[PDB]
């Protein structure tokens, strides 16, 4: 009755929208594994952009997040089939041409959302208003 | 067998040292419960300083706190002996003339550290650089 669910991300400074959707990712059915996965700075900053927290440092927050259950750091930046098979991962959960469409086409994607607003980034903004 | 712990405190911009110290908080007795109290906005403003969440974000992030089972918000700024008794709080732990000497003489203080340069300040005073 298990599901495990597999959540990937940068998780740089973890604010209240990333846990919420680890919060959604969790309780996508009854009875879960969540296993998140933390991606590399080499290929965060190759393929995305600059990274504040390093991946020892975005790592060890994820350990005090209620609904993480397991931690892949690093995980790798692209999801293959045969990672799945490895952590016999049932289901992605991640936000969402399309590199999530084979998730789709296979069963095994599970959209989750994002909180905007609420980020950190966001946080300093709302200061220096002072 | 179970031991009721209170942990309170602002819990601004929630960083990694507030949830170490959340984590000490827990594992101070093999099986606890751990009761977080949030400040309100006003008595924080009044007595300590600016706030950059308002009482209800700093609430919510806390409830997505691995070690955190029960939250009182807004709690009193001030422990009194009476508020002990109506939660049946066996220890305070909070890091350490001294408000804390009448939880010590009674045996009920439970000293908790914090960590420097994890802050959410820091991590900004860190970026700019580039």
């Amino acid at each position: 009755k298990n599901v495990v669910i597999y959540a990937d991300g940068v998780y740089d400074m973890l604010h209240l929208g990333h846990m919420k959707q680890l919060e959604q990712a969790k309780k996508l059915f009854e009875n879960t594994t969540l296993i998140v996965g933390v991606t590399s700075d080499n290929e965060t900053k190759l393929f995305k952009g600059q990274v504040v927290q390093t991946l020892e440092e975005r790592t060890e927050t994820l350990k005090h997040i209620r609904w993480v259950d397991e931690i892949i750091s690093p995980c790798p930046w692209v999801v293959t089939p045969e990672f799945l098979e490895k952590y016999k991962i049932d289901y992605v959960a991640h936000d969402d041409e399309d590199i999530y469409a084979w998730l789709k086409r296979a069963g095994k994607f599970k959209a989750t959302q994002r909180t905007e607003g609420v980020s950190t980034t966001d946080l300093i903004v709302r200061i220096l208003k002072n």
